[PDB]
C-alpha cells in the first residue's frame, strides 16, 4: 500500500497536480470570503441596487421577484481583487524571473540539449 | 523551509497549472453569479414552469413536490453564456495566434529542433 | 500590463488549462442542476426511500434522525448521466478519429521525428 | 466560427483535460453525497461528539456555541472513502497496467527511441 | 463501449489528471472542514470581530448590516493549515526524493539520454 501510493506518486505529474488544484483552490476560496465578509458588506450597506418586478408564478407561488445588483458587482469586484492578488503577487515574479532567466522547466532543459545537439551535429560536417 | 517551497514553486509546472485553476474556478464562479442574479430573475417573473404533483414520501413527511424547469433553463442560459464567454474571448483569440503562429510552446520548440537534426542528419548522406 | 497578461498567456499552456477547467466545471454543473431538478423531485414523488432511527445526540439536540437513499440514488443517477453524457458525446467521436487516425499532436510528431533520426543514425552506421 | 471550435477542439489536448475535470469533479462529488446520506447519519445517532461552550458574541449575537466532531469524523471517513475509490478502483488497474506495459504514452515511445539512439551512437564508438 | 473507454484511457494523460483534481478537492475541502469545526467556533466563542453598519437598502428591505471578521481570520487560518498540510506531508517528501533522485519520470529519463547523446555527439568530435 505505502508502495502503491509511493510508486504511483514516483509515477506523479500527479502529484504536482494534485498540489496545483489543492492551492488553486483553496486560494481562490480565501479571495472570495475576504469579498464576503469585507466587501459584501459594503456593498449592502449602500445597496440601491437589488431592483425587481412582481412575480406571482401561476405554477409555483405569488408574490414579488428581485434583481440582485449589488451581487453582481460585488462579485465583478471580487474578480479583480482575484486577478490583482495573482497578477501581483504570483505574476511579478514569475514573469521576472523568467525574464532574468533563472527559473525552470522540463521542456526547457531539452531544448538547451536539443540545441546543443545541433551545434554539435553541424560541427561534424 | 524558504528553500523547500520555493524550490517546489520553480519547478512549478504546477505553479502554471493552479493558477490556471484558479482563474477557471474564478471564472466560472463569475459567469454563473451574473446568471443567477441577473438572468434566474428575468426567467422567474415569467415562470410558467416548475409543475408538479403529488408527494408524501411514506418514509419522510407528507405534503406535495415540484420540478423547476426554469432553474433547469436558468442554468442552460449559464453554460452557454459560458461556451460563448470562453469561446469568444479565449478561443478567438488564441486559435488565431495559434495559426498565425505568434503564440508559444516547448513541445513545438522541441519540433523545430528535432527536425533541424533530421535535416541534418539527412545532409550527412 | 496588457503587455504581461497577453505574454504570460502566449506562454499560456495555462490557457489551455484554465479553459479545460472552466469547461469541466461548467458543464457537471450543468448535469448536476439537471438531474436536481428534472430526476430528484420525480425520486422523490416516490421516495419510499429516507428511512431512520431515532437520534437524540446527548451531545447536541435531541429529536430525530434519517438516511436518505432518494439523495444517494439521485446522485448515482446523475453521475452515470454524465458517464453517459461524456462518454457518447466526447468518447465515441475522439476514439473514433484516433483509430481512422486524424488527431494531430507535438508529442506524436516529435516520435515521428526521432523515429526517422533513428532510421538515419542507422543508415551511416 | 464552426471553423474555430471544431478546430480548437482537434487541439483539445484541453478536451483531454476538460474531461478529466469532469470526472474528476462528478465522481469526487458522487462520494461526498453517499457520505452525507449513508454515513453522516450513522455518525448523527450516537454522536456523543458536537461539544461546546457557552457563546456570546459581543460584536454579533448571544446565546451559545459548538465544536462539532461528527461532522470532522464523517469528512474524515469521506475522505477515507475516497482514496480507497480512487486508489483501488483508478490505482490497482494504472499500476499494474504501467507494470504489465499496456498503458502507452507518447513521452514513454520517445524515451525507448531515445534510449535506442543512445544505444547505435554507442555502438558507432 | 469497454474498448473505447479503456482505449481513451490507455490514452489517458487525462486519467493522470483526473486523478490529481480528485485527490486534490478531496483534500482541500477536508481541511476547510476541519477548520470550521474545530477552528471557527474557537474563534467564535470569541468574536469581538464582526462589526457592522446600519443597512436598510432603498431597494431591498431595511434593517442593519455586519462585516463578520471572524469568518476571513476563520478562513485565513484555514489557508495555513493547507499550506502546512501540502508542503509538509506532500512537498518534504516529494522536493527530498526528487533530490535523492529516488523520484522517476519520463521528461527526466529523457533529459539524460539527451545529454548521454550530447556527450556521445560529443566524442565523435
Ligand atoms: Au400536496
Ligand atoms: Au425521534
Ligand atoms: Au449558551
Amino acid at each position: 500500500m505505502l508502495k502503491g501510493f509511493k510508486e504511483f506518486l514516483a509515477r506523479g505529474n500527479i502529484v504536482d497536480l494534485a498540489v496545483a488544484v489543492v492551492i488553486g483552490t483553496a486560494f481562490t476560496a480565501l479571495v472570495t470570503k475576504f469579498t464576503d465578509s469585507i466587501i459584501t458588506p459594503l456593498i449592502n450597506r449602500i445597496g440601491v441596487n437589488a431592483q425587481s418586478d412582481v412575480g406571482i408564478l401561476r405554477i409555483g407561488i405569488g408574490g414579488g421577484q428581485t434583481i440582485d445588483l449589488n451581487v453582481l458587482l460585488s462579485a465583478a469586484i471580487n474578480f479583480f481583487l482575484i486577478a490583482f492578488a495573482v497578477y501581483f503577487l504570483v505574476v511579478l515574479p514569475y514573469n521576472t524571473l523568467r525574464k532574468k532567466g533563472e527559473v525552470e522547466q522540463p521542456g526547457d532543459t531539452q531544448v538547451v540539449l536539443l540545441t546543443e545537439i545541433r551545434d554539435l551535429l553541424a560541427q561534424t560536417n
